[PDB]
């Protein structure tokens, strides 16, 4: 006997199902704060049955139906995001005829269409089906995170202001998938420039598979910043280039004789083009989360590729490093570029 709340048919909400993926393809955009704004909108098929108390089942006047939504989910980090996982948060809106896509929570939303739905319940109801969520990265994760099956928001209608009952008319229902992607770059400032200086060609007389008397090893060390990447993955360097064709350990420097090798220091050579020649680096300690600091330190030097007496000149060549895990190859990142001068 008055103006009141609305209820489905049965009683019971109305469940509209919802899901998303995704992807997060930086491996720097995994950082407390990253937000993805309005990103999947979901627009559904499905309807229900409603009725609304009123004075009586057919009254003289007639009034539009009003909304509120409610977060079914504990407080995020502001008053319009919730927690849906340890890690994420979630922002909605649904759309409410003749108003738009309403911020959830909402109350008192008009549909703008006065009627008298008070008597049986009458078909055709969609509140629900329509509205956009929001994620946002509360804290980093590693991998992948599963958003199982859960409810998000209720909705709740009224022929009364401010008079809801505790039981919605509909509800929706969220699944969906965050993924993140490994990644390493090189740390900036780094240079590249391998110079070999200059030897005389006698240096490298007789010396096939060997360095120069009197030799200049150069040494340099690498970081990479990595992110995504858990303990017990194994993080390697691998290098890109054209071998030497008389000594395929050594890279190219344009000339038959002579060549240049990276090693790891301790004589084991990093050959180029070669997937089974990986230099392992120290994969340090996570920080802020998902971070580390990948080091390795590499020594070059130039080699007699053939014994012979190269000739007078000067030569360069490039390597091209990868990183690579256990392979999965990042790729490309930095070229390195030798020099040698033969007097």
């Amino acid at each position: 006997a008055d103006w009141g709340p609305c209820r489905t048919a049965s009683g019971d909400p109305f469940i509209f199902v919802t899901s998303f993926t995704k992807n997060i393809q930086n491996p720097t955009d995994n950082v407390t704060g990253q937000t993805y704004p309005d990103f999947y909108q979901w627009a559904l098929g499905d309807k229900y049955s409603g009725v609304c108390e009123c004075p009586s089942p057919n009254p003289t006047e007639a009034r539009p139906t009003l909304y509120k939504t409610e977060s079914t989910l504990a407080a995020g980090h502001n008053s319009t995001y919730f927690k849906i996982t340890n890690n994420l948060e979630v922002s909605t809106r649904v759309y409410i005829a003749n108003v738009g896509n309403v911020q959830v929570p909402f109350i008192n939303k008009s549909n703008s269409q006065p009627g008298r739905e008070c008597d049986q319940p009458t078909f055709g109801w969609t509140t629900g089906s329509k509205g956009q969520l929001s994620l946002y990265i509360a804290k980093p994760f590693v991998g992948e995170q599963n958003i199982p099956q859960t409810i998000i928001v209720s909705v709740f209608g009224t022929k009364k202001e401010n008079v809801y009952s505790s039981v919605p008319i509909s509800q929706v229902l969220l699944s969906g998938k965050v993924t993140v992607t490994q990644g390493c770059e090189l740390a900036a400032g780094t240079s590249l420039d391998i110079d070999f200086g200059e030897y005389q060609a006698h240096d490298f007389k007789g010396r096939t598979g060997q360095p120069p008397q009197n030799v200049q090893k150069i040494q340099k060390e690498l970081t990479f910043n990595c992110t995504n990447i858990s303990d017990g993955v194994h993080i390697y360097l691998s290098l890109e280039g054209t071998p030497n064709a008389a000594y395929p350990s050594a890279i190219s420097l344009g000339n038959a004789d002579v060549g240049a090798v990276i090693e790891d220091g301790k004589g084991n050579i990093l050959k180029p083009n070669d997937s089974n020649s990986l230099l392992e680096m120290n994969p340090g300690s996570l920080y802020e989360y998902v971070k580390r600091k990948v080091t390795t330190t590499i020594t070059a030097y130039p080699v007699s590729t053939t014994g012979k007496l190269p000739a007078a000149g000067d030569y360069s060549g490039v390597a091209t490093m990868h990183v690579e895990l256990d392979t999965t190859d990042l790729g490309a990142k930095g070229t390195l570029k030798f020099s040698l001068k033969i007097s």
